[PDB]
């Protein structure tokens, strides 16, 4: 799902997401980071 999160880049969302949801990976779409 999209979130909140702000980002610049898409290597911010990818750890974040995976230590906070358990997510595979993350990227950053629109400056919000996109967990799946």
């Amino acid at each position: 799902r999209p979130t909140d999160i702000k980002c610049s880049e898409s290597y911010q969302c990818f750890p974040v997401c995976k230590s906070r949801f358990g997510k595979t990976n993350g990227r950053c779409v629109n400056g919000f980071c996109d967990c799946f």
